[PDB]
């Protein structure tokens, strides 16, 4: 029936995400139920199990992939049996018939199912992470290239000491590097269930080698090693531990937040008309439209994270299924909504475009507030009084605010110390007391260093996933 | 006005967690501000500012613990200053006149209110880890002292293949094993935001140091290293980087899930009678699981306390907004106490669990014969018969013994109707031994002992100073 018939979820039809969303897919589901079962046979093998075949290895051998109609024909042999796993137990052998008597030799149900989510949520990482190192990249460029750049401090979102364009920018540097130590550190943690029975005792391939637990462990670590894992759990019930897929995706969640809080930021700064959104295809009016959809699609990730703690929080003794539909949707939509993020954040850093001009003009506006303290010290230094400057200057200061707010100009407040006799030793130095330069203290210096120690170091390990456009 | 007379946080007047308590406590709140001036004093005088004399140091370390009437006066300040922190330098300074002068000298407020807030998370976390290691440490020694005691296995909450009532222990051990995996790693990355300015670009700082930047940098360098911190945060806005709180209360999160999870099966096994929390003080016949009922009720509100720090990070614009306040001010406390509640009391449950044997095997032999299906067919194809044959007439009897369990009530009397059927004569002197619970756990008692001996020594090794008895 139409798809058009049908709600489709985002995170899979209407952004890109090819590579993502085919990880997730049920061909490479049943694919890599097939990688399993051939790499179970392969280490039984090896370990004793001679009723095993080097013919029937070969001919799953080439049958790794599954085809449309081996999946149509599992589907009609599970609404039979009722079990998806064992129709396709029964589907591959019918495909390798020299295979079929001993696919899936003493294992249980969760050796393909479970071993191939764990493989997925690396194999989801090893997308995500080069991603995320590019969006680095890309933002650390950015930040160095701009370093010397004054730009208005925002506390309460009210004016504040000056800052610099660059040095803003680390601060959601700093945010993604934890990123990228959180999410690497999960990465690396993932580790395979192996061959565990129904129970995790093994009791089935323990009998298999008639008593040989050193048979039952080589077994495990030799299909674990086969897959291209270091890490076999050794202690299980029926499953992994589904506190693992709270593990996994911690990461995500923390990572929403940084996606969110650069995301906002840079909304109020196309507000504020001093950074946009790279130009795609010169408009006046422009919509920050990426960054309101990394707000929104970040903001899903809390939810996900929450359905992986209650559901890990409610597992009864060896397992109990009220896991199997959930993590249907939680996992493969967090790995998703990540990578679609990321995709996104990439697009966005690869071409933020500053507008000086309107950061300069917002500066002269606001500065001439804020520089009270140079003022008098200029005036101090040239034998002033610091009181009676501090009083000459609040009269002014009042006078331009209320210019301000009570009237709707431009602030006028160094036209006013221009005009009023008692500032005269400085009216040649207003320039260079206003200069805004002179007030971004060490943010210049901060960005250089950061960019090039702290986010170097951390970039190093991965320069090989470093692309450029 | 009387504490009966006003709401009280139970995480810090029902439960105990004293230390925990005292460390988000206000004295130790203004104490550590002192503390963070004494400091920022001795590094400045280090790097070059002579201004602060070597009396007004000494002056300050014998008035580091603030008193009541010290709160109390400043609490009389803040109501006509309109500010905490002026107010406690001014006390500060009234109590220290010899450095007035030289209190808060070129730092902004959030260098005490922030530096302090992130001691007391690496604080907090030092009073956790202790604990969470004690609790691997006996639920650990009680795996291996029940690793070889078979137990009926649960899947979907139906009897299956035999497990170890160790073994079934190593599931809530490796949970906690990746906590502390998880904590240990928060604990470490926590930096100290240092001196920053009001905005993070140490303006005021680099003024102060006439424009040496080579100060400023050792200067921060030296306030956070002489306060027991490695880490000082290069790049901040106003205040450290509120997805710290993120990534620090993540662990607790994660937590939440493994006590929950423990005291869950420890409740259903209290119902079922194997497994009882420890006695008190003729014991009774029924018996409430009620510090696992806690540990549950505990653990789920986590989850809350993590979604704060998620979404307070997320719309944090630019160098500060200052609706991350009050609800830190919840939050990061009240995850800390909760998990120090929760940890206390799992040391308690973990430390006397109650097993009962005879009753775990009750269960067993109730449900071992319709899971030794496969072993009966074997016993008779190894005395010369038919595999086909065989099956079929244990379906038969099964069915019938399916029927008194279920439609009567009455006891599983399979392996009866075994000995009471001609055909199976052959196996009849087999069952009894055939049948034997041990027989049935697999790798149970292996998976434990190297576990233990093995995973959960080697985890334990760093923090065996920490390992107490009761
Ligand atoms: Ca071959
Ligand atoms: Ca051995
Ligand atoms: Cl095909
Ligand atoms: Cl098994
Ligand atoms: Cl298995
Ligand atoms: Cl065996
Ligand atoms: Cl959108
Ligand atoms: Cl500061
Ligand atoms: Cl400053
Ligand atoms: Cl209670
Ligand atoms: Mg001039
Ligand atoms: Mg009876």
């Amino acid at each position: 029936m139409s798809e058009y018939d049908k709600y489709s979820t985002p995170l899979s039809s209407r952004y890109a995400s090819e590579e993502m969303s085919k990880i997730f897919s049920l061909r490479n589901r049943f694919s890599t139920w097939r990688k399993l079962w051939l790499n179970l046979a392969i280490a039984e093998k090896e370990v004793g199990l001679s009723v095993i075949t080097d013919e029937a290895i070969e001919q799953m051998k080439q049958h790794l992939e599954i085809t449309d109609k081996e999946i149509q024909d599992a589907a009609v042999e599970e609404a039979k049996v009722r079990h998806d796993v064992m129709a396709h137990v029964h589907v591959f052998g019918e495909t390798c018939p020299s295979a079929a008597g001993i696919i899936h030799l003493g294992a249980t149900s969760c050796f393909v199912t479970d071993n191939a989510d764990l493989i997925f949520l690396r194999d989801a990482y090893d997308v995500l992470i080069p991603k995320l190192v590019n969006v680095i990249d890309r933002l650390s460029k950015f930040a160095l290239e701009y370093k010397d750049l004054p730009v208005l401090g925002w506390t309460h979102f009210q004016p504040a000491q000056l800052t610099t364009v660059g040095k803003r920018a680390t601060l959601w540097l700093q945010e993604l590097l934890w990123d990228l130590r959180n999410m690497v550190r999960a990465r690396n943690d993932i580790g395979l269930r192996g061959v565990k029975g129904t129970t995790g005792t093994q009791a089935s391939f323990l009998s298999l080698f008639h008593g040989d637990h050193d048979k039952v462990e080589e077994l495990d670590k030799r299909v674990v090693e086969l897959l291209g894992f270091d890490i076999v759990y050794p202690v299980t019930g029926q499953t992994y531990s589904r506190k693992i897929d709270i593990d996994v995706l911690s990461p995500l969640a923390s990572f929403g937040a940084t996606a969110h809080k650069f995301a906002t930021d840079i909304r109020l700064l196309a507000n504020l008309k001093e950074i946009e959104e790279p130009f795609e295809k010169m408009a006046y009016k422009r919509n920050p439209m990426r960054c309101e959809r990394v707000c929104s699609l970040a903001r899903h990730l809390g939810g996900l994270f929450n359905d992986a703690v209650q559901t890990a929080s409610v597992q009864w003794f060896e397992r109990t299924l009220d896991d199997s539909a959930i993590r249907r949707i939680s996992l493969p939509s967090a790995f998703l909504t990540v990578d679609i993020l990321l995709s996104t954040m990439l697009n966005i850093t690869s071409g933020l475009v500053v507008y000086p001009k309107v950061i300069e003009r917002r500066i002269n506006s606001e500065l001439p507030f804020m520089a009270t303290e140079n003022i008098i010290m200029a005036m101090v230094e040239k034998g002033g009084s610091r009181q009676d400057c501090h009083e000459e200057i609040r009269v002014l200061s009042h006078q331009a605010s209320a210019v301000v707010k009570q009237e709707g100009g431009d602030n006028d407040l160094i036209e006013r110390i221009k005009s009023t006799e008692y500032f005269k030793p400085i009216w040649n130095d207003l320039d260079t007391l206003l200069d805004p330069k002179t007030f971004v203290g060490r943010a210049p210096q901060q960005t250089e260093k950061f960019v090039k120690n702290d986010v170097a170091n951390a970039l190093k390990p991965f320069e090989k996933y470093i692309t450029t456009e």
